[PDB]
């Protein structure tokens, strides 16, 4: 297996987005994972609509700007038979009424897979599938002010997860890390990304809510 | 497949326990699931120690009386090679130092299975495996005062789960429900149990965090 | 959700006390709430020491007979690891040096919850938790001479609070009221209690500073 | 985390205002906090109307020029669906009839968060959110005549608060302080600001009534 993986280098990952003041990280994690799997299938990277998920995936269990689950987003896309492009259904950072239009659908899914709750299994998934949706404890100031290097907080919870993200790879330093895409804009962290401690007892719960869509 | 299932009738379920003021429902859900699977293997129902999990499963990610995940409890039992009986390691409803004694272990596990996030899948699991660990949104006054009949709240979340429980069966009235064991003592609800609305859009998130141990 | 609640009927509430000419209602409100939550936990109602709080909770922010906050009292008990019984540390209605003795501690707390500033939220807490610490505008002659019925003053402030009390329930007339324990002796009001107007625009600020301890 | 924070440097803070002889510091504190969070969302700093709050937030519990709570002000903006600009609804320093015009609304809020009563929690909120509404004991001559340096008064109360303000940052001297915006004009204190002793047992109650709006 590769010692280093970075799906950004292969065209699987859209630029970093910004959820603003709307608590819809689940939507950004879901579009990120779908973007990767759609690229794997078609060879075209097309940015997908988080607003479509915020406005429309309530029946599947999501709650607009008050949270949700990536798997519920994947289920919505399955149930709905599609998901609009970011371009066609841009992000407003507030819960609005569903305005899905099937003419502008550019993605689908048939199901989704939940990865077992081990960093060994997450690593396999990242190496062999593409970018993987995850949730972590992002509540600590140390995370909020993360700038560079490998993030480790002694106070990070693995049980109380509170923020969805997208693992786009992993590597090691000249000591291992996950390469993780956030949704707080390109200015936060390392161009919008964070290297999180890997194989240090499931630090911040990185491996505990991991999944991906099948397309 | 059976239209009605109640694992209490087969000897799989210990009497209702009471977690008191300690937020360790994850531990009660986990012992309940292990109690069922140990019975399935050995033909002996033995009550298991929640305190053992509260005190000892921090390395696996649990947080004493401040929450945890059933799967982390199952992982602890696997890593540890056992779990003490309730009788040997009684419940104190506060986080204490680990006092595990291997002499008094009466349970083990080899791993655990996470069930896909569908009520169809949960029903199959309940019918074919035994009692199943779940988490729900229990944070509504209506749930706290539930007495009888099939519980349904219009305000129940499927995304924000906050209370671990144990599904011990399902059925229908003369209209379907899950039969769910709580850990708030035998006085609450129907002898400590609640019938929760089944096949009504994954009500309260009943199917969203379901799993069981393999023994 | 019950239409009438009275925690006195369930053993949660000690007899009415009398703060005398010492301005320590915060201490009586705090011991009242802790008495309730300790009973919920242990099934034993034991009167707690206001003098302990008046003499010892200065570091947490209280000011003896010149005022304080219930939350500061809860914080003191948490920091201190205990609170003496009323019997061991009797009330003297004047500030003196701290004489806490851990041998005579009969209570503890792990933290405290501040309730949102709405009568809806307060009602839920009274129904589901136990007696709740509150502060009101009690600075009107009509309140001093309250004898019976539902108290309502057209000049009552919802913002400027000046007297701490304990909500021990709520009800309605054959019209709604909060049942509130004062600390002015059993001769004042209805055996030391007042029925205060409920769901009349947060009358006298009863929902504006409500909290309870976790034990 | 940053050792020094000053939100004035980032555009979150309007110039110092002057409440004059109207007891509406709650309104100035609330507009300050909303000004910051609206900037955080939109990138535009627009001065908001205190007079709008003085005249119109009575139903939520405020008392015009005789006091109120910032949370009641936030609740009004939520209930009302907006708040007028300072330019459109200028400050008169007396209680008048509500003249809200929705055409001139420039702000909204979805809710508000009450911060735990600890300086640790306040610091985190200032670092990670923006300017925070607070109330302090300002009723001492030493405060009225504060000119420069770190304010510490031996007789300050942490319990009896009597003046709302806005924490816009914190720092340390070559010894820690909160940077606090007042509403007594730019000639008072340090250009209308005071450095208040930080991490000295919640001096003057600065962490006791802290909150901010979500927009």
């Amino acid at each position: 297996a590769p010692r280093s993986v970075d799906w950004r280098e292969k065209g699987y990952v859209t630029p970093v987005k910004n959820q603003g003041q709307c608590g819809a990280s689940y939507a950004f994690s879901a579009t990120g994972a779908l973007e990767g799997q759609m690229f794997r299938k078609t060879g075209r990277l097309i940015s997908l609509s988080e607003q479509n998920l915020v406005d429309c995936s309530g029946p599947q269990g999501n709650e607009g700007c008050n949270g949700g689950l990536m798997d519920y987003a994947f289920q919505y896309v399955q149930d709905n038979g599609g998901l609009d492009s970011e371009e066609s259904y841009p992000y407003e950072a507030t819960e609005e009424s569903c305005k899905y239009n099937p003419k502008y659908s550019v993605a689908n899914d048939v199901g989704f897979v939940d990865i077992p709750k081990q960093e060994k299994a997450l690593m396999k998934a990242v190496a062999t599938v593409g970018p993987i949706s995850v949730a972590i404890d992002a509540g600590h100031e140390s995370f909020l002010f993360y700038k560079e290097g490998i993030y480790f907080s002694s106070d990070c919870s693995s049980s109380s997860l509170n923020h969805a993200m997208l693992v786009v790879g992993y590597g090691f330093i000249s000591q291992k890390y996950w390469l993780v895409k956030n949704s707080w804009g390109e200015e936060w962290g390392m161009g919008g990304y964070v290297k999180m401690a890997k194989d240090r007892r499931n630090h911040c719960g990185i491996a505990s809510a991991a999944s991906y869509p099948t397309v």
